[PDB]
């Protein structure tokens, strides 16, 4: 299988809040790989403790159709 | 960073031996993610003791230019 890990802090440029059937949700946009051609991005679901700010590692199967996390590992990272 | 983690069987579907400055290296390509569209995949050179038919795990950034991983980590796996 394929796990991507992105690790990234969740501000105003990459994540929003939507209203979901479960209340609101933090949604994170982050890029899958690098450049020297355009990069693509996935999303994932943020636990409700996460806040604004915070870095965060995102881990998971990603599935394109848009590119989405499976089943992501969502961790708050400390510094 | 993005860091992309794949562990796939190396064979004849998937792995090549190809002449480069530092001699005979394998070159594995593999599913960057999955579908329910088309697949991108990324590639990576084997350490010189990894063999066709061994499982491994191949981890570190990818590079879009054509994927390519970076300075990427590969793990012979055990079963």
């Amino acid at each position: 299988g394929t796990i991507i890990t992105v690790t990234a802090q969740a501000n105003e440029k990459n994540t929003r809040t939507v209203s979901t059937a479960k209340g609101d949700k933090k949604i994170i946009s982050v890029p899958l790989f690098e450049k020297e051609v355009k990069v693509a991005y996935g999303s994932a679901f943020m636990p409700d403790f996460i806040q604004m700010g915070d870095t965060v590692t995102v881990s998971g199967r990603v599935q394109a159709k848009n590119y989405n996390f499976v089943f992501p590992t969502v961790e708050k990272v400390f510094i």
